[PDB]
């Protein structure tokens, strides 16, 4: 037919004792091309692109809209599909109410209560929340969002607190990019932060790695990944994974960066076809634009075998 005979690496991986291969989508690809079709067949995990940033569900104080994260979280079920939910902390997509706000008190109210209020409604149901994402510059320093200048270096305590306490199922996850090197001070900042901060008592479980490479630097993740699982996290994980080219070398150096990590529990692609990639003139998702795998996804399913 036209589609294509293939192998799901999500049941691959699985098989090799990881939780999941998942990939970021929402109902605007779920409705559209292939890509319902190919999340059912071929991944086990589903993270919503937009649908639960904080723009989207609370564009004003107290007044949440969760439309999209409700459809997502709805579709995942009905497809057995494991939920993953974010970013609940993350300066980039906020609307203009919060980053206006001066006053510690009340930012440490706004932040406690979009957690909670996230949290509470999907209860049970999701596998995993990235609570604070981007919370570091480059140079392994606190990024100077309203969070940190506002609150101060407690607001990350505070907000993983919360997420504990709104759901204790959940996995609570911190993210960040440019992960991908041991060479880069980022990676050891995280890393001593986080031990720093599991010292303190902070309920981080996980460490994502936003991992967006280009063409050769999957071999990096083999030593980057191992750095951050060093931090004594329960969890690791690959999140939001593309790549320039799509190499089937880079792809599975990722893949295999993962399996050589204990605490590492899967991977998640940062969606399903290259033409909606927020970087699609590098074609560097798993699947073409005609919705057919590319051979980096032939490449994993052969290393996972
Ligand atoms: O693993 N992901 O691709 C992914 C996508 C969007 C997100 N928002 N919060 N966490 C996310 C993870």
């Amino acid at each position: 037919g036209m589609a294509e005979a293939a192998q799901s690496v999500d049941q691959l991986i699985k098989a090799r004792g990881k939780v999941y291969f998942g990939v970021a989508t929402d109902q605007n690809r779920l409705t559209t091309g292939k890509n319902a079709a190919i999340i059912q067949a071929d991944f086990g995990m589903v993270w919503p692109e937009n649908s639960m940033q904080w723009d989207a569900t609370e564009p004003s104080q107290g007044n949440f809209n969760f439309a999209g994260a409700d459809y997502l979280v709805n579709w995942a079920q009905q497809n057995g599909k494991l939920i993953g939910g974010g970013m609940l902390v993350w300066h980039s997509q906020l609307p203009s109410w919060v980053s206006s706000i001066t006053d510690k008190n009340t930012l440490t109210n706004v932040m406690k209560n979009h957690i909670t209020t996230l949290m509470t409604r999907y209860k049970g149901k999701i596998r995993a929340w990235d609570v604070v994402g981007e919370a570091f510059n480059e140079d392994g320093s606190l990024r100077q969002t309203v969070f940190l200048n506002v609150i101060g270096e407690d607001y990350i305590p505070i907000a993983f607190q919360t997420a504990r306490a709104a759901d204790p199922n959940a996995k609570l996850y911190i993210m960040d990019y440019n992960l991908d090197s041991a060479s880069y001070p980022k990676t050891q900042a995280i890393v001593n932060r986080v031990k720093q901060w599991r010292a303190a008592g902070v309920p981080i479980d996980g460490i994502g790695s936003q991992t967006h490479l280009s063409a050769g630097q999957g071999a990096g993740v083999l030593q980057a990944l191992p750095l951050l699982a060093s931090a004594g996290t329960p969890e690791v994980s690959i999140l939001m994974l593309d790549v320039a080219g799509a190499s089937p070398t880079d792809y599975v150096n990722v893949v295999n960066a993962c399996l050589n990590v204990q605490s590492c529990v899967g991977i998640t692609v940062f969606g399903v076809a290259d033409p909606d990639s927020w970087r699609a003139s590098t074609t560097p998702l798993l699947f073409d634009g005609n919705f057919n795998p590319k051979p980096a996804y032939n490449a994993i399913v052969q290393d996972l075998q």
